[PDB]
């Protein structure tokens, strides 16, 4: 169980250029990160680092694109952060 | 006037929609009265939804890799969980 590190990434948009494998039984796992990419340059991402969680933010984002992050996490354990109006 | 929080991490978030999107937010519609929604999120009709995070821990291959892909072109951040290199720094004879 180590040496082993647990942290968050900064917020960042467009993460893109990496692949994934595992899954079901087993945790997410990057498999490979093309060397140009965002998540290289932006997230750190590294061949091999288990992705626990990923927190979307709801902002410039299209409506048909949310729906679907919330219908594909439906099943799974999930947490909102939310703005709620006092009247 | 406002506040914002947190719901707690529950699975099977249903009985419940959204509207909204683009130039605007994402907000909570309609919340089924008898709902895990209402029940173990406490969402409200009204509700700004700031944010969603995904616990990838029991979740099919496909269901994770479809939220990643929808989710690319915004704003997101990860939890990692990173193994790193073990090394031997003997040091005694
Ligand atoms: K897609």
């Amino acid at each position: 169980e180590a040496t082993e590190v647990t942290l968050k990434t900064e917020v960042e948009a467009g993460a893109s250029g990496y692949s994934v494998t595992g899954g079901g039984d087993q945790g997410i796992f990057v498999k490979q990160v093309l060397k140009d990419s965002s998540a290289a340059k932006l997230f750190n991402l590294r061949e091999g680092d288990q992705l626990l969680s990923t927190t979307v933010f709801f902002e410039n984002i299209k409506y048909e694109d949310a729906l679907k992050i919330l219908q594909y996490s439906e099943p799974y354990k999930v947490q909102f952060k939310i703005r709620r109006q006092l009247p």
